[PDB]
DNA sequence: TGCACAGGATGTATATATCTGACACGTGCCTGGAGACTAGGGAGTAATCCCCTTGGCGGTTAAAACGCGGGGGACAGCGCGTACGTGCGTTTAAGCGGTGCTAGAGCTGTCTACGACCAATTGAGCGGCCTCGGCACCGGGATTCTCCAGGGCG
């Protein structure tokens, strides 16, 4: 993940990113820094709580 | 003449009177033993609330666990030599017996500052709160920093 995040910030290396549900719990501090346009949730019956 | 002896002239442990030191016994003045009054500090209870558990499925991650290569560092063997161990004679100085002192250690009245004990005020310090600027974590990039392969050199 560090190797994925070293081409991350300054330029645009991707038009979309694929991140698992549970990884945003640990990496929430890193993912909250970058601005985003669309964040979509699959099978929302998880987050329902 | 060469020799044994009878008694004095010195030693020497032996037995007796004598000199410290420590245990043992008989007192009387600062201690304990005990009796009564006060009272606030300790034993006991009625909510309480508040964080701390109960029991176990799964999914996933970061940390724990195992496995091999080998590199270098622990470690055994062994020779050296000088640095203390051991043994003499020679000296300086403490141990100890005894002395003349004193100046500071040590027990006792005076009173007098001066701190113990107790009402009245409050304000400075403690419970409650709610923010934002310093802090937490990480990318970007430059910088250093060590690892490995010649090769010019033995």
């Amino acid at each position: 993940r560090k190797e994925k995040r070293k081409g991350w910030n300054k330029p645009d290396a991707f038009h979309v990113c694929i991140v698992s549900y549970q990884l945003v719990v640990q990496d929430q501090h890193s993912f909250k820094r970058k601005r985003w346009q669309y964040m979509v949730l699959d099978e929302a019956h998880n987050i329902k709580n």
